[PDB]
């Protein structure tokens, strides 16, 4: 059907995304960035989260696929020679689709904005000191002092939640997890330092307790949010679809990733 | 219908079951410590599990019910003085039954045994260096070199799985998680680090590499196993059930243990 | 001699500063907030951090006390109700200093600046991704990508080093400690991890990659540093003087502080 | 003067040691396993370990010296290859010493026995819960509940304590540091969680609460003491000195062994 392609922009990623359009030509494959049904990332896990972004709102009538021109990426596991091979099944079709799920978060103001997120959602000061509430299902668990809080994705749990001490969850896990930058706990302060996995339906809830002005990144991009009554999160009833052409386990690509290759 | 209670064997764990019994005895309920319906336990968390394991042979015909005479319990969740209106409720019946996931063990020998654990299963050296190669779904991910290994039920992450840094997830989801005791990682010796969450149906499997004689614990409990060929995880096919009379969510009884009370 | 008294503006500190003027006017204690040889500071350990910052041009000519008004503080180490039996003694004198070691922070441009800590010195980045060459004693140790870096006095170990993972130090050790904050280590990105500690001596040197644009901490006050070359630690051949009235041994505050009071 | 030589006992070990026996002999040196000088270690670090044991008794009056036939080590730190050119200064002599400090540990029974350790010295329970009142310089700091306690040299940091959480100081500090194993942190049981790092002088005691029979490490032996009164750490009077040929900074050793080599 109908396809796009972005590219990191480097002269590798953009050659390959020329030959491999030049590829699709030669089948019934029709170039169409506004409503593709296929959207190929070339480049590395960054530029597959753009890609993902810039279609969020059609993510029901798309399936992605990754390509990687640097090193191994997460969602871009696709070797760059192994392309024409790409083309070609993508053609003939009978793939198989995976699916991972997402985050959803919600902004209140006194308005609303809801964002989607692939790998993670943070929450930290615009300067000033970090002081939330954490309220799940509505019962306040703790006061959080400190740097921020993470929010993750399963797939997200390699990246940004990693680095904070999360859990790595396989992504079949309809799931979200809840990791602190730099708490403090003392006498005074106490929170729970464990992070915290959360299942589907479930809504964990940021307060503000005194400067209501926080950054808020949702993967790539960070929103400066005034004025904020609320941060609220949980685990997204859409799904990001993924065409499969070959088996290549989360927990392969993990010891790929981490241990070695 | 038939019940049976289980005491700590302090003074007061005693003379509230003697007490207990005498108000079941006001009601058709039958004492049972053969084939009980309900098990009661009254102590703290080391003598529910005993009374889960006391019974693992009919865990689908029996619902648990935790009462602490000491501190609160994460199983044992119910007061001593809320110990009549329980016998009460426990005889009219209506109450709701809730579930949570177990953790299956198998060690095969050159023969075969296995286990199942509410809190968590552990594996430790004989004494000797312990190195092991982990296995997932027949995948070779890593080869650890450390104090241990600990798979842990959902139930079971506040407890050892907590102090080993894992993440805390909410029992109804079905998963198990592997975290690391003191693990060796410089040049040569390479591990993941972060805890590792799995679904259903995942096989986690542990190989040894020069020793074969591991300390193997399940909850509170520990075994010498010789002559081990492997020791394989996964979640179980089986459910602990508990009699629910009150909502006591799981983020509660966390927060009430750790945060303040 | 001359002394002053600096507070953090509550009524309880200031009506406790007017209190302690007035039994310093009964002794011959003349109020010299230019050339002190005394400084009390009321309120909390930001308090005392403002008053050495305030005075850190006259260190050698200077003993400093610290009285809390709420919680213990590690600097403000005296109760409010002890502030009678305090002017007396201060007034007699024969009181011992006592030294804590503090942290030199130079940066270099293409001109320089430096900065004098108590508790530590931060380097995060303008927005942009954070990657820094880590040069020790001019061998370059680690390529840090990640959140940013934390350089921690002695006494600044039950600060943010605590939070971020650090080993906490006593004060007579004179040494620097750098931990970081969420690192990323893959296959391609490599840093130690572990927190590092620095004797006397020694020059830790941050140096940038791309970006040279950071945002440089030191104690409460963070500075936008653009177009660095490079950010030298050492451990400062100036010390901090608190007059000591009375045993209260640095283990029993940390004890008191996160154990138990 | 007199030298002696221990080998790990494989054939790469047994045929360097042998040949440069062969080497000495061409100079005015003498082989003396009893009252030697210079003591060369050949295999890893584990060798090291044991030579240093073997001559715990005459530090004062010896020289340590380690090769590496397998991965680098951080005390035997010179290749194979280089062994020519060490016989050689070995011989002509006018090479430095450098010294590290070392751990004394004290059991006291109800008799007494001390121990120096290398790398470090751990405390574990005989199998029972491990429960041990932690006392600084007389004052009760915390109550221990776990799997045991880590305390360290200088250049153990790297070894043990590395793996749990410690961090690695620079060998020229005259310091111990403690580091906790899986302790239960809740709203009855409170430790400090930080590893702790202790200057000379300070006396750190362990004692028991229930049992009394704990299994005590020091480096690579592991003994099994009954009816224990209490465990004193401190650090050492005596220290190791090592033949210096070489700059070879402990921070390079560091980087070699951890980041990339
Ligand atoms: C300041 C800055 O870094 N700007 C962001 C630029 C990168 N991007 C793109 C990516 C990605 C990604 N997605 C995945 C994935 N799903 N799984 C595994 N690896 C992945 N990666 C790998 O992350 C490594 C570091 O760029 C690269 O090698 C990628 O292969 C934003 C993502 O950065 C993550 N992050 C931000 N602060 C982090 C930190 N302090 N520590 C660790 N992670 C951090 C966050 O997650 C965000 O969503
Ligand atoms: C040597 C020794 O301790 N012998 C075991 C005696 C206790 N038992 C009974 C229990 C329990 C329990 N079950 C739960 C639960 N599910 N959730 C929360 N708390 C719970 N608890 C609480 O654990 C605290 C410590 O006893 C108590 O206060 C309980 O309220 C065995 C259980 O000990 C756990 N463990 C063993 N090494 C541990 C360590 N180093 N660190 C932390 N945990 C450790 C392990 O899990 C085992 O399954
Ligand atoms: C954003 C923000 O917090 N603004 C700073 C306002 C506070 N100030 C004053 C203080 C102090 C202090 N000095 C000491 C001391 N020497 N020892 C022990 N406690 C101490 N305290 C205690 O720190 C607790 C938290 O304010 C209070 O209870 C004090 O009793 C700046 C100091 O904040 C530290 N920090 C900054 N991000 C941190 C983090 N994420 N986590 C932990 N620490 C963090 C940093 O060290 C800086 O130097
Ligand atoms: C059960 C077992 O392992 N038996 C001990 C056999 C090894 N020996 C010899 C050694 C050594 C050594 N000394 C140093 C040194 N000073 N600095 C850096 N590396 C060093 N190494 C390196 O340690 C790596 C692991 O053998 C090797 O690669 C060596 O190059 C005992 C030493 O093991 C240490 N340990 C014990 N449980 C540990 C754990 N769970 N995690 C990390 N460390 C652990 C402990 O320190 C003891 O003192």
């Amino acid at each position: 059907m109908k396809y796009m392609i972005t590219s990191k922009g480097d002269e590798k990623s953009d050659l390959l995304r020329l030959n491999m359009i030049a590829g699709f030509g030669e089948y019934d494959m029709e170039y169409d960035d506004v409503e593709p049904e296929i959207v190929i990332s070339i480049g590395g896990d960054g530029t597959f989260l753009s890609a993902f972004h810039q279609y969020e709102e059609r993510l029901d009538e798309i399936a992605f696929i990754g390509i990687h021109t640097g090193h191994l990426g997460f969602y871009a596991d696709w070797r760059p020679a192994e392309a024409d091979k790409l083309v070609k099944l993508l053609a003939k079709g009978e793939y198989q689709k995976v699916s991972y799920p997402l985050l959803k978060t919600t902004v209140k103001y006194g308005k609303e904005a809801t964002y989607l997120a692939l790998n993670e959602s943070t929450v930290k000061s615009s300067g000033g000191p970090f002081v939330v509430d954490v309220v799940i299902n509505d019962i306040h668990f703790e006061r959080f002092r400190g740097d921020g809080l993470c929010m993750s994705t399963p797939s997200g749990t390699t990246a940004y939640n990693k680095s904070l001490g999360g859990a790595l969850m396989h992504p079949s896990i309809e799931a979200m997890q809840l990791t602190e930058m730099a708490s403090i706990n003392n006498r005074v302060y106490r929170t729970i330092g464990s992070p915290l996995v959360f299942p589907k339906h479930h809504v964990v809830s940021l307060q503000p307790v005194n400067d209501k002005d926080f950054q808020i990144s949702v993967d790539h991009l960070s929103i400066l949010h005034r004025d904020v009554q609320e941060i609220r999160y949980e685990v997204s009833a859409k799904k990001i679809h993924f065409a499969r052409f070959r088996s290549f386990p989360f927990w392969r690509r993990v010891h790929d990733s981490f241990i070695e290759d």
